[PDB]
């Protein structure tokens, strides 16, 4: 699961917000060795692959849960008579919805707490996990909290510090590009001519301008594709290049893992040089 799938996940659950959790439930809210009963829910946002859901209850603890999507994990809005099967987590609120979490990392956050966790960027304290995460949201490509000006400083720095690996590397380092996953990678790096074994050194200026737009172009068609779906429109293929026998203009592709994260990718040896 990557972006836009994360701001459409939210978007579809952010209105359980001030709702009273009545009954919860599953192997993954057992984990957390939490009560969670009556809790409130004050707020959802996202950041990346991070989806994060802040409780609230007076004169209890505040607490924020987590979650990490993975692959066909989703977050689903039903009610007490939708099947439950296979579900990490069930939270039932006072207006009868019911959430259920599939296939996903949830995690249990405590914003007093200073324990050294690891996160998909780094290793820091629980609470500073939280205050990252706000700071986080203004690099995210598909967030309304983008901010242009402050990413393309920040991936400045990148640029100079992973100098030395491959351009898909740094295009999955979710402290540059949260958000950003295997299938928008290869997708951008065809879209832009871009070998994906190509050392982020030996990437000019325009390029990786070139790289970032096509980034965000793709992220908008995903998320018109979503918003045709909605209205019972269909939009269109978008992909090109990936799980391609044969590139758009006709050649051969190759498919392999490659750099230290071992993702598969696909890409034309002729048209990305
Ligand atoms: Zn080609």
């Amino acid at each position: 699961v990557e972006a836009p799938r994360i701001r459409i996940t939210y978007e579809k659950i952010r209105h359980t917000k001030n709702h009273r959790i009545v009954s919860i439930s599953g192997p993954s809210y057992k984990r957390m060795n939490v009560d969670l009963i009556d809790y409130i829910i004050r707020k959802w946002w996202f950041a990346g692959k991070y989806i994060y859901l802040m409780l609230i209850s007076s004169n209890k603890p505040t607490y924020v849960i987590r979650t990490h999507m993975m692959m066909h994990g989703r977050i689903l809005v039903g009610n007490q008579d939708s099947p439950t099967k296979r579900a990490f987590m069930i939270i039932q609120l006072d207006n009868d919805i019911v959430l259920r979490w599939y296939r996903s990392q949830i995690t249990l956050l405590d914003p007093n707490c200073l324990a050294e966790i690891k996160t998909n960027y780094t290793i820091c304290t629980t609470r500073q996990a939280i205050m990252d995460s706000i700071k986080l949201m203004k690099y995210d490509l598909s967030n309304n909290r983008f901010d242009y000006n402050l990413f393309q400083s920040h991936l400045k720095n990148g640029i100079n510090i992973h100098s030395s690996e491959i351009i898909t590397d740094f295009l999955l380092d979710q402290e540059y590009f949260p958000g950003v996953g295997n299938i928008l990678q290869q997708e951008a790096l065809y879209d832009c001519k871009i070998l994906p074994l190509k050392k982020v050194q030996d990437i000019d200026e325009p390029m990786f301008d070139c790289l970032c737009n096509s980034l965000k172009k793709i992220i908008d068609l995903l998320y018109e594709s979503y918003k045709f779906r909605e209205s019972g429109k269909e939009f269109g293929p978008i992909l090109r290049i990936y799980r391609k026998s044969l590139c758009p203009l006709g050649h051969k592709t190759i498919r392999k893992k490659i750099g230290l994260r071992n993702r598969m990718t696909t890409w034309c040896p002729v048209c990305q040089l």
